[PDB]
């Protein structure tokens, strides 16, 4: 948290910035958001000045999930055509190059199906949070009609106490009074229940997700380390490269350690 | 003729709950439609109660004050 | 495709069954309706299986013969 502990917009030292300085910001960042034309901006716009007044935060909440997931869609689509493109150009080159770049292409191929499923858990947590949206929308007009009551009445106790109309109202008031009381609970019960389990779901999905990431990474990592690298002096001819097999079984071996994990055996364990 | 509208509004949410279960059983409105529809009918048993509770006592008035 | 007919005319009962309910509840085809479902059911319980029976061994003959 450098933000709250700190005026200062930049960034506190640390232990991975005293070992390491942090790198420069990267430059392909413009002064222009392009956040895909004002289409955003009317989705998220139109949403929160249409339905009733208490359930109008949780459609603007909805929609800006909407394109959150929208948008990792397109990241997961863009990076498995960048492996498919350096898989292609990584032909036209010596033996080991020409085998060690289709088996990083491989293993860089799996990320955007982890995103797929990623997005549509996403996407079951943003219909579990409409749910509590509606049934608020659906709550609201009861206590609406409540005010209007007493509102009225209390108008037309001031304006003539001799009418016949106070009873009926009256009534008509307690009525909607024992009405809103059952409204109010059955309101309250279901949130602190379906939000719960929303957010539940949500942190396992990220949890699965970023440790089959780091899973992969690391095994992408040793079958790298097998890339034997050596400077060659001019008229020299470098030896025939024979590391077929062990790449094969690098593979093999992250196929089945990714089909093996479980929920329960995660290596992480928070303190 | 004020207590009419509760039944017949309750009486509407009840056929709409009807007509959206033939519709599809899948919609995720049948809880909501389910709530309102208790909540309709906590309101209407005690409007029954209320309404039937002075019709037999100012009928009973009016009834003895006009023939004394 | 001769055994897919009979599945269909059971869902087409079913979803006469459904909307004829909704419609009223008073009618009197409801047990007439409820009957034949039942005597499709009925029906439908052995032809799935004699359906099944046959595909996982006349697809093994077939290959066998083939690779043979
Ligand atoms: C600077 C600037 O005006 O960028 C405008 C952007 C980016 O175009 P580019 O990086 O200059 O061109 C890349 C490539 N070499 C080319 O010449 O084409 O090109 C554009 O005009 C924006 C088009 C969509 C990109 C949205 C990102 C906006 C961030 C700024
Ligand atoms: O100043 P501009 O008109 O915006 O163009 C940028 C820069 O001047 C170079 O043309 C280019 O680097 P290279 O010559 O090395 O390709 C860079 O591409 P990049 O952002 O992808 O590095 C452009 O963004």
């Amino acid at each position: 948290m450098h933000r709250t502990y700190s005026l200062r917009n930049s960034r506190a030292p640390t232990a991975s910035q005293l070992q390491n300085p942090p790198p420069p910001p990267s430059t392909t960042k413009g002064r222009f958001f392009g956040k895909g034309g004002l289409a955003y901006s009317f989705r998220r716009s139109a949403a929160g000045a249409f339905g009733p007044e208490l359930s109008r935060k949780l459609s603007q909440l909805v929609k800006i999930e909407k394109n959150v997931l929208r948008s990792m869609e397109l990241t997961a689509n863009e990076r498995r055509d960048a492996a498919k493109q350096l898989s292609i150009w990584g032909l036209e080159n010596d033996d080991d190059v020409s085998d060690i770049t289709d088996k990083l292409g491989v293993l860089i191929y799996e990320v955007s199906e982890l995103d797929d499923q990623f997005i549509d858990r996403y996407d079951q947590y943003r219909l579990t949070l409409k749910s509590i949206r509606d049934i608020e929308g659906s709550v609201q007009p009861s206590r609406d009609r409540k005010d209007k009551i007493t509102d009225k009445i209390a108008y037309l106790k001031y304006k003539d106490p001799q009418s016949p109309k106070i009873e009926v109202l009256e009534q008509e008031l307690v009525r909607a009074e024992a009405e809103s009381l059952v409204a109010e609970a059955q309101l309250s019960n279901i949130t602190r229940s379906k939000l719960r389990a929303a957010f539940n779901y949500q942190f396992d999905s990220i949890i699965e997700h970023s440790e089959k990431i780091a899973l992969i990474a690391g095994y992408g990592k040793a079958l790298l380390e097998l890339l034997d690298d050596s400077p060659v002096t001019p008229g020299e001819t470098r030896p025939a490269y024979d590391g077929y097999e062990a790449s094969k079984q690098i593979i093999i071996d992250a196929e089945s350690a990714l089909n093996e994990w479980t929920l329960d055996s995660a290596q992480v364990k928070p303190t």
